[PDB]
């Protein structure tokens, strides 16, 4: 049996997982849950899923929780803040983390899993996007071994040779008969709304995606195409790919989930329902299977499959994502920091839908520092571009 | 280096191949071309890749190939017959034999490499399917690895995990994590035509596949859906799949290959171009890769990806055929060999299109013989099933 620290339990991802564990009692068992404030949700899973361990990132929360806990008389035991949530993705007993953290606060819980030599199920691209070779080598230095989570990653990951899924980020592509990484693709729920109609867009409009059910972060990102520009940003890392080695696609209909082109002319895809437990579930049991949940695709219900370019018109978000890995690292990390905060003042009603794309360009026009030496770095940049990006969101408030 | 003899040289498939050695002459050489009667696509061959044998399979056409090689000075030896290519095909320098003769008579020269110990590029369907459990007790008794080269089976083998594939048709499907295999599905140039207009169709609309290029044989079969009804039996026998294990869609477009269903709900498929030198480029390589002479399939000019149903008043060839397989291997024996016979009938304008699935559905239930126990009865049933489908074609000649 296999053991599980999730961090980010609560959110879309974090409860898709324990939707996995919920269907393979036999197979998983949760140790430690990590979260932030939404304290009904936890107290629903502590006291399902009777973890050892709870942490809360606050204090207040942390001690609601408790309340109802000791109340019920349940066994689970409550923390809170960062370092906490580090020692639970470090616990001897644990096998496999789930980093499900949203932005690039997960970062150092996801690091500490790592140094630790856990199996670290990856569904926080946030961390890797804004740590680049620094992430990549602490796994290397480490016996951990990274499992793409993201439905995208995994689908490539799925599609990708032995080799390379043993040797993740290091192997070489081109000698294991790998042409390219086709990244999908959905393009969001306003792909075919009319460009001018863009900036009217509300929050709602664009957290309602046509095929995902997800967070609002993921689900703006998915709107302006950031969530594919930092999925670009991570797939380079984490398949060891070139610029000419990946190419992004829109894919509408969310059934293929990502392709691999081969020397030969073969391209390998995965397909599937637009449902996270899938991913998840090939990660938790990799190299073998398990029922998530999820039905079989029925190819007799499906729309057609269609493709089309990205337009950088329509997702200027994309440009600066993919612009960015070429400026290099600090670059990347402002554009990551930058966005969480523009995407949060869109959600706030704060700023409109196109002034995500404005602003996250104005932020990395401001940043001038030096590319990260160490994860000190990474986060002082990141910091930093946070109190561009708030500066700036005050630039286009009411 | 590897060494090829080549089974059905100047076939579709045989050329084919023998373009990827074109395009890979420092990893791959051929030492023998077996063909059957057409001299001069078999005097191109011999002059071009300078082959230490060739075969014809009767005298006369050996003897106006021999004519023409010792004139212009070739080193090449001719030889004639099925025992000659029998030899070929077990040659001790031969590392790989690509078994594309059409029809069941390729059988014996393919059986002969299997005892000879080689790895099979298989893509004579007519043999697995007419020799059943005997063909796949020889492939495990003798050292030799089957590598699926037919466009689906190919597919369907990338799409498997790594312990299917180094224990082709013996491995568990179910242990290794596969719901079932998805069977694709072009549903052939008539999928369209009114059902009322099948039976005027003729040879040359029923040969011009919008996407395949191939042998008339299978053309035919790929109309009538006798080709996934063939490719349904050998599909069982490949994977280790039951009926419930198999699925049959129809895919238009060709672009999609098959696919494998996993319990997680994955679905793994195989894309590409349809051209078969990708798939033999895949088995020729396997397990690295190589250039096949098919460029990169551009997703931003394909035609939207359909699937449906088989409907089997439209395509009673594979309904028959895989109700055959429930009824054992003398009825898949007879079935094979009849709709040969039914199929060169139609080609040579004696019957009409409908009357492939009316023939052959008559010759099954003429058909009264035991199940096969050894080779030499497979060979039986097969000649005793074409002296019936002759005579009941010529139950509908003028
Ligand atoms: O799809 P997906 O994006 O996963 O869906 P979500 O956007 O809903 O995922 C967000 C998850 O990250 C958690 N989280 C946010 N900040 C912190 C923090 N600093 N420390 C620990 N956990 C945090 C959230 O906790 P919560 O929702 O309880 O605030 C939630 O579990
Ligand atoms: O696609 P695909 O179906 O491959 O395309 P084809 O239908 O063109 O393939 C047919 C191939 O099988 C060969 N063949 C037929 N009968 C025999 C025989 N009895 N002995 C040896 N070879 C034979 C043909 O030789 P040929 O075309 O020279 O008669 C040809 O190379
Ligand atoms: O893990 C799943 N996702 O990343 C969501 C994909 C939505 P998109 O294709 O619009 O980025
Ligand atoms: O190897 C390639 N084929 O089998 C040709 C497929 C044509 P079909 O899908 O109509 O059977």
């Amino acid at each position: 049996m296999k053991q599980l620290t999730i961090l980010g339990s609560t959110g879309s991802i974090g409860c898709s997982t324990l939707d996995v564990v919920r269907h393979n009692p036999e197979h998983f068992r949760v140790v430690a849950l990590v979260a932030g404030k939404n304290v009904t949700r936890m107290v629903e899973q502590c006291l399902e899923f009777s973890p050892r361990y709870a942490v809360m990132d606050d204090e207040a929360s942390a001690k609601l929780l408790k309340t109802m806990l000791q109340q019920q008389g349940s066994r689970t035991e409550v923390l809170s803040g960062q370092q906490a949530a580090c020692d639970m993705a470090a616990l001897e007993d644990v096998d496999q983390v789930m980093a499900a953290i949203v932005g690039a606060a997960g970062l150092l819980p996801t690091l500490a899993a790592i140094r630790a030599g856990k199996t670290i199920l990856l569904a926080n691209k946030e961390s890797l996007v804004t740590c680049g070779r620094l992430f990549m080598d602490a796994v290397k230095q480490s016996k951990a071994q990274l499992l793409p989570v993201d439905s995208e990653h995994n689908a490539i990951f799925q599609s990708l040779p032995q080799p390379i899924q043993h040797n993740l980020g290091y192997a070489d592509l081109e000698q294991n008969g790998v042409v390219s990484i086709l990244l999908t693709g959905s393009g969001g729920p306003f792909r075919e709304t009319p460009l001018r109609d863009l900036a009217t867009m509300t929050p709602d409009q664009a957290c309602r995606h046509p095929n995902w059910s997800m967070g609002r972060k993921i689900s703006v990102d998915s709107a302006t195409m950031m969530n594919k520009g930092l999925e670009y940003i991570e797939a380079r890392w984490l398949f060891n790919a070139s610029a000419s080695q990946m190419e992004v696609l829109i894919h509408p209909q969310s059934v293929i989930h990502s392709m691999v082109r081969y020397q030969d002319g073969s391209v390998l895809a995965q397909l599937g329902e637009p449902d996270m437990r899938t991913p998840i579930a090939h990660t938790m049991a990799w190299p073998n299977r398990v029922n998530s949940g999820v039905k079989p695709l029925d190819f007799c219900k499906l729309s057609a499959l269609t493709f089309a370019a990205p337009d950088y018109d329509r997702y200027p978000c994309l440009k600066l994502a993919m612009e960015a890995f070429e400026q290099g690292q600090a670059a990347t990390t402002a554009l990551n920091a930058a966005n969480e905060i523009t995407v949060a003042a869109f959600l706030a009603q704060q700023i409109r839908f196109t002034d995500i794309a404005a602003l996250n360009l104005s932020v990395l026009e401001k940043m001038d520092m030096r590319e990260p030496q160490c994860v000190d770095d990474v986060l002082s940049v990141d910091a930093n571009a946070r109190e561009v990006a708030r500066k700036e969101v005050m630039r286009l408030a009411s």
